């Protein structure tokens, strides 16, 4: 029964045919839980070890990998010689890494919690109903309540199911529903019927929802809904349609996989056809199977160094670091993958109260009516300083320090402000600070009697922990709180009866002050109160109360003004309900206006600078507050949000408003809107799935389960340290101290952070091309292969491993914030720098091959026979070309490769050089620009000697040490690349920019 809260409390029980005193019979729960099913969300989908071990062969490129693992592995068994000890080498070291890379894959799956199976915190073992089939309260399991039987909660108990109140036992029922509505406040429930089907939760005054607690008091009702039906299990429901996209790195990767395999594929193909001589020779003759296993053998040479291996641990390492380094800056980011798209950030919609500003309230001017006399008419203003909740400051006229006692409407100002009032001070013996009791607003209200002091009561001899609420004392003890008519959207305000103290059995002098949004209240009031006197509301004089109230919340002052008045003549205490909430209104009627108190909720002192660099970043800035829209634009212009005096007709909408407009209205209010005021349970939702529809890579702000959804869908949904755990693990990013500014700095990281990756993202995919031609090269013009796997392996986990992640420190730009977002459809290679990495590649293709095939040809060492023609054959099922001598073993030289590896490595040092800036020659910055570079280098060529001398390895490498007659010919062919570079660097900067 969805719309429980405006049927009436009989209406449910005949909706449900269940007697409130006996409750649902067992054939009736048999029969409901058949229709409802139990009341809990459905279960996650268990994924399986297995499942989650499988999942990682499922990008292309791991699949390559396996296949080259499979071809390496059947080669190495049905394959010549006795040499076991470097056989399997090849196969097993890329088995370690599919096998590393599950586990760690598999190990991020095991701890890894999700927004979904945290609202189960919420949902209760227990719960206690009445059924036909007992006179006593039964508790059962939570999970077989069902729509329709009787419940009863009691303080202290998480409501098992979205309840339709029937009757509160205690005399009062309170509940804690702040991970629903946000209201941290415990907030009073009642029996009576809302009236409006469309009503959202706050208005539900007579309703119970699951997962929330009560406060206080004891009560019987009806469950409504359970399950998914429930106000969080809808949430639940939105959650698990919301789907996150992929990062828009995490795409780029993706696109690269298909084409890295297609040309893999292509590349094999053209080795075919270059090949295709073959056929042109006779069937005998000629070891076929010693020419398979050739091209098989390249084809694993090919793969491996078409996969760019290290890159993922890169990339992880680097984000890491970054991360940790955010968490400095109170940006704490749950999914690496974030930190990307965080910096991609082009719109951020912000909850203004405790991130824009700090919500410390404080009350800093105030005013009675000084006199009436016809059209006449003249007002008394005031000031109040310390911007803290402590009773330190002082009430001032005209600048001039007075004493508020000599004002008589400023005794009943303060009678108000005390007395409806829920909200108390407190002197924290340890922080040495006076903290707050209740709701910030009502608590700069206690803060505004300190200061006052109507009764000029000697407080100074009083300890710091009795200052706190002296002169609230002193009020309280003259007036009798009867009883509070509790505070309500609908009309806005809140008032207590009081009887005086001093008073035998008398039936005069009760008394009711009200407090609440001027409009309203100021409507009520039929007199205006003068010092002590009283005299008719006049059309004049409420203009007056008005305008200042006006120029108070609308202009610069940008206060939250409240309204205080009197009832003098209150109705008989036996005359009212204190039950119908809907009554209140008018029990608030036929007032007497008394006063204005308008309180300050201050911005951050830093938000207003983050603004600016959100607009230098082109990042749009987008305001969501409780407030009126008046007062909405007036904080939006004070912060920088809007400019002082620019019009924003349609650049600023209340939830309302919104709603009005047609579906494509709205979307085009979203991409022009910056102030979002009384906005719905829907709308931020709505604004992200508008904004999306834009293409903007959005950040939004929020913390209970409410807005839960929204935090989902946002490509950064950002929550607040002290919100729920469940907004949390439902967003991208926690901010640590509720700072807006927090955001900004952590989106201009996000930018330097993403800079520098794509350096070394550019840099190991840059090697891999070359590597992809030295292995092309060597085959299709058929020479002995110059680089093998398990060489090829070792420089893309480690020699280029370390030189990328040095990378990911290198300084960032200093207009990183003077440039707009990044677009997320930005290539990271593309046009000239293409071509670059085009000729780059060819450079390295041929550096590799010729130090190769040098020692092969013009080297001593080596057989000096030039043009051989290494082409020729690789058979030697003849031998006739060399007539005398036996030795055809030599090709499988070590001291070649060695040649091409020394050349490999070396100028990928040089190389990672090139990467400290992609269009800045060496010249404007140098390798020392980046000491972590540099000793990065230096520790990748103390590990290639390592494996060059330590014996165990330079047999498992297939390596021999090298000659310093030859690692100058290493050089000789390396420190070029350099030169190229610098070449292609320079012609894209005074030949290519405009
Ligand atoms: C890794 C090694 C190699 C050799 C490879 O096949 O890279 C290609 C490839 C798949 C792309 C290319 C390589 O393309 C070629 O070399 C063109 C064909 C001629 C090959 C002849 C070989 C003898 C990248 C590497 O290189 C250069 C130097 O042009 C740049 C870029 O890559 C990126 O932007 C990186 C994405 C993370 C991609 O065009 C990319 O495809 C895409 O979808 C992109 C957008 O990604
Ligand atoms: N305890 C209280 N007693 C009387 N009036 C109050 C009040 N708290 C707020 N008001 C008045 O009611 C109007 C606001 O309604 P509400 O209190 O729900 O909004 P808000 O400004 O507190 C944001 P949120 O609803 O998100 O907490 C305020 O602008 C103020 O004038
Ligand atoms: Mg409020
Ligand atoms: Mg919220
Ligand atoms: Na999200």
């Amino acid at each position: 029964m969805e719309a429980a809260h405006s049927k009436s409390t009989e209406e449910c029980l005949a909706y449900f045919g269940v007697s409130e005193t006996t409750g649902l019979t067992p054939d009736q729960v048999k029969r409901h839980l058949e229709k409802y099913g139990h009341n809990e969300l459905p279960a996650e989908e268990g994924k399986s070890l297995w499942e989650l071990v499988i999942e990682q062969f499922e990008d292309l490129l791991v699949r390559i990998l396996l296949l080259a693992a499979c071809i390496s592995f059947v080669l190495a068994w049905f394959e010549e010689g006795e040499e076991t000890i470097t056989a399997f080498v090849e196969p097993f070291v890329i088995l370690l890494i599919l096998i590393a890379n599950a586990i760690v894959g598999v190990w991020q799956e095991r701890n890894a919690e999700n927004a979904i199976e945290a609202l189960k915190e919420y949902e209760p073992e227990m719960g206690k109903v009445y059924r036909a089939d007992r006179k006593s309260v039964q508790r059962i399991k939570a999970r077989d309540i069902v729509p329709g039987d009787i419940v009863e909660v009691a303080v202290g108990d998480k409501v098992p199911a979205d309840i339709r109140i029937l009757s509160i036992k205690s005399t009062t029922l309170r509940v804690d529903q702040s991970i629903l509505t946000g209201e941290s406040v415990s907030v009073i429930k009642h029996t009576e019927p809302v009236p409006d089907p469309r009503a959202v939760n706050q208005d539900k005054k007579n309703m119970l929802f699951s997962g929330t607690n009560i406060a206080a008091g004891k009560a019987l009702g009806i469950v409504a809904t359970t399950g998914v039906s429930t106000e969080i299990g809808k949430i639940r429901d939105q959650m698990a349609a919301t789907e996150q996209d992929k990062t828009p790195l995490q795409q780029k990767l993706d696109e690269f996989g298909e084409q890295l395999s297609k040309v893999i594929s292509l590349i094999c193909v053209a080795v075919w056809l270059i090949n295709i001589g073959h056929f042109n020779d006779p069937v005998h003759g000629g070891s076929w199977i010693r020419g398979a296993i050739y091209y098989f053998k390249i084809a694993v040479a090919l793969a491996v160094a078409a996969i760019p291996e290290g890159l993922p641990a890169v990339i992880t390492t680097c984000l890491a670091l970054g991360t940790r380094r955010m968490a400095k800056k109170n940006a704490i980011v749950r999914s690496l993958p974030s930190v990307e798209t965080l910096g991609c950030t082009s719109v951020i919609c912000s909850d203004k109260t405790g991130t824009l500003t700090t919500n410390q309230m404080s009350v800093c001017k105030m005013f009675i009516i000084d006199k009436v006399d016809g059209d006449f008419c003249s007002l008394n203003e005031f000031s109040i300083t310390g911007s803290t909740y402590a009773p330190e400051g002082e009430v001032l006229k005209n600048d001039k320090p007075i004493r508020s006692g000599q004002f008589d409407g400023l005794v009943e100002l303060a009678t108000i402000c005390a007395l409806c009032n829920d909200s108390s001070l407190d002197f924290n013996e340890t922080k040495g600070v006076y903290e707050k009791v209740g709701e910030a607003t009502e608590t700069a209200l206690t803060t505004l009697v300190e200061k006052m002091n109507v009764f000029n009561t000697e407080v100074r001899n009083l300890s710091k922990v009795e200052r706190a609420n002296a002169c609230n004392s002193v009020i309280r003890q003259l007036m009798k709180k009867e009883f509070t008519l509790e505070f309500s959207r609908d009309r806005k305000s809140m008032s207590v009866y009081c009887s005086p103290a001093k008073s035998s059995r008398a039936a005069v002098g009760n008394k009711m002050f009200v407090k609440g949004a001027p409009e309203g209240v100021i409507d009520r009031c039929n007199y205006v109160r003068v010092g002590t006197t009283r005299v008719p509301m006049t059309g004049p004089v409420k203009e007056k109360i008005l305008s200042v109230i006006k120029e108070w919340g609308t202009g610069r002052d940008t206060l939250r003004c409240l309204a205080l008045a009197t009832r003098d003549t209150p109705p008989k205490r036996e005359e009212m309900v204190l039950d119908d909430s809907s009554r209140f209104m008018e029990y608030e009627t036929d007032l007497t206006f008394v006063g204005v108190v308008g309180m300050l909720d201050p911005p951050r002192k830093e938000v207003m600078g983050s603004i600016q660099l959100c607009r230098d970043a082109g990042i749009r800035v987008i305001m969501i507050t409780g407030d009126n829209k008046g007062t909405a634009i007036a904080i939006c212009r004070r912060i920088g949000i809007f400019g002082e005096n620019e019009e924003v007709a349609d650049r600023a909408y209340t939830g309302r408003e919104f709603d009005d407009l047609p579906l494509a209205e709205q979307r085009e209010a979203c991409r022009r809107a910056c102030c979002f005021a009384r906005v719905e349970p829907s709308h931020k939702s709505k604004i992200v799935e508008y904004l999306q529809s834009y293409d903007e890579i959005t950040a939004m702000t929020g913390d209970g389960v409410n807005d839960a959804p929204a935090l989902k869908k946002a490509e950064i949904g950002i929550a607040m340290g002290s919100g729920t755990a469940v907004a949390k693990t439902a967003s991208e990013m926690v901010l640590a101290d509720d700072n807006f500014s927090t955001i900004v700095a952590a989106v201009e990281e996000g930018r330097a952070i993403y800079n520098n990756m794509k350096q070394f993202i550019r840099y190991l995919i840059s090697s891999n091309v070359g590597e992809v031609v030295c292995i092309f090269l060597t085959a299709a013009l058929g020479l002995p292969e110059a680089l093998i796997p398990v060489q090829l392996l070792w420089v893309n986990l480690v020699t280029d491993g370390l030189p990328a992640t040095a990378l990911g420190f290198n300084p960032p730009d200093l207009d990183i914030m003077d440039r707009p977002p990044r677009s997320p459809k930005e290539p990271l290679i593309s046009g000239w720098l293409f071509f670059r990495y085009m000729a780059i590649g060819g450079y390295v293709g041929a550096a590799t091959v010729g130090a190769a095939a040098w020692w092969f040809m013009y080297a001593e060492d080596g057989p000096g026979v030039t043009y051989h023609q290494l082409t020729h054959f690789m058979q030697c099922t003849e031998d006739h070309p060399h007539f005398e001598g036996l030795d055809c073993e030599i090709f499988e030289a070590p001291e070649p490769m060695t040649m091409a590896l020394s050349v490999l490595v070396t100028i990928e040092m040089c190389n990672a050089l090139n990467s400290l800036s992609e269009n800045q020659s060496l010249m404007r910055m140098p390798p020392w620009v980046n000491i972590w570079l540099l000793g990065s280098i230096c520790l990748s060529m103390s590990l290639h000697f390592l494996i060059l001398y330590v014996d165990p390895l330079p047999m498992i490498f297939k390596l021999k040490a090298l000659d310093l007659t030859q690692w100058l010919m290493v050089l000789k062919i390396s420190l070029p690349v350099i030169g190229l570079d610098e070449i292609l660097k320079f012609i894209a900067r005074n030949y290519l920019e405009g």
